[PDB]
């Protein structure tokens, strides 16, 4: 069965100005997302030095970028900790209440969407470029789910029926029509160069074929 859940009323708000205002520096999404991806890296290595158990789901810490024409997404993959069911429905809006109002009034104070990640909610920038985010994600402790929502107030869990993950997250970005320059190989190494050059897990660009 497929569960569908409301967004916290801040984050709905969030993503209508996310979707909606003009901002012409969509690019910041990738450096968000791949910065959430260290973090999590992080935290499952953390996590490894006391229980070497942990990494029984895959001993691989590393980032990758899959872009597909053809479906037009672009899938951030990376082998971190992973997000639990509770995860998905309620702990990281629950978390993410504070720093959602706060940037929201920064942004009427003057502030630019680009200080999206300094407030803790960049995961949210993927509604720059992606009409749809899917999220595929394993935790140690719990099944492998699939999150996603178009916005629109909503968003759905279900357990993954795809291909085991061992552990980690896939954020899939289900591009915007005019958003197609995010799948090329060059715009890629562009952002990556730019922003989050200094990441500490290998990222690994992949090509088309
Ligand atoms: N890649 C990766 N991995 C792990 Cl374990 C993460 N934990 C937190 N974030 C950032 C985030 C903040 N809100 C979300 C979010 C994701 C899916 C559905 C609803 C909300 O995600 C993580 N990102």
């Amino acid at each position: 069965e497929v569960e569908t859940f409301a967004f916290q009323a801040e984050i709905a708000q969030l993503m209508s100005l996310i979707i909606n205002t003009f901002y012409s520096n969509k690019e910041i999404f990738l450096r968000e997302l791949i910065s959430n991806s260290s973090d999590a890296l992080d935290k499952i290595r953390y996590e490894s030095l006391t229980d070497p158990s942990k990494l029984d789901s895959g001993k691989e810490l590393h980032i990758n970028l899959i872009p597909s024409k053809q479906d037009r997404t672009l899938t951030i993959v990376d082998t971190g900790i992973g997000m639990t069911k509770a995860d998905l429905i309620n702990n990281l809006g629950t978390i993410a209440k504070s720093g959602t109002k706060a940037f929201m009034e920064a942004l009427q104070a003057g502030a630019d969407i680009s200080m999206i990640g300094q407030f803790g909610v960049g995961f949210y920038s993927a509604y720059l470029v992606a009409e749809k985010v899917t999220v595929i994600t394993k935790h140690n402790d719990d099944e492998q789910y699939a999150w996603e929502s178009s916005a629109g107030g909503s968003f759905t869990v279900r357990t993954d029926t795809g291909e085991p993950m061992g552990r980690g997250t896939k954020v899939i970005l289900h591009l915007k029509e005019d958003q197609t320059e995010y799948l090329e190989e060059r715009r890629i190494k562009e952002i990556v160069k730019k922003h989050s050059q200094f990441i500490g897990y290998p990222i690994t660009l992949f090509v088309e074929k």
